[PDB]
């Protein structure tokens, strides 16, 4: 009754939910390549300091990546999705 | 009955699933403007060289940007949580 | 009905770990940006910094993690309880 549209509703939005989620980790992960060029770039430049990190005297930085955990629970999530 | 309880305990947990895909949305894509403004620092100091990913002779990376998709779909959950709240209060 | 309510409940937690993945690595990327960022302030240090040797408005992070992480953190909380 009520109860369909409902239930019908909150599907739609938890598939919305998936595509919005697994959009952001695309773009994330692009976004990471971006970075790791930039700072293989750095440390190019300061290549006779010891590098980046040498030559900001801080201790370096690195991307910690979760998406895998990512990818793999929203495709399971879109597998589930094809039950109503 | 329950059904009363878990309907609003849904909208609240779809509530707060869409304000964090929005307040990450905003955060990447605020992010990205730093790092391509990064990039373009680089191509300027490479300028010689024909810039960054000459210099380092890579295949040049591009943020792929998907973040319309969300902006649009996120905007869509809100007006839906919302419309839906108000006839249900209706 | 109960196995309708399960499956939103996995469904709903898949998305929250989820989400809660993205920010790790969101904030963790975020570092290795500003650090870079760092690097290009000091190598443009006599010109004014990055920013004014490109001639633009300078880019900054606007961080809105803190409320992913706290709207998460809430949802496990209620999710586990059910
Ligand atoms: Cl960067």
């Amino acid at each position: 009754k009520q109860f369909e549209q409902l239930q019908a509703a909150i599907h739609t939005d938890l598939g919305a939910l998936e595509k919005s989620v697994s959009a952001l980790e695309k773009s994330l992960t692009s976004l990471s390549e971006v970075v790791l060029q930039n700072r293989r770039g750095l440390d190019l430049l300061f290549l006779k300091e010891g590098g980046l990190c040498a030559a900001l005297k801080e201790e370096c930085s690195f991307y910690a990546d979760h998406t895998g955990v990512v990818r793999d629970s929203m495709a399971k999530l879109r597998e589930r999705l094809n039950q109503r």
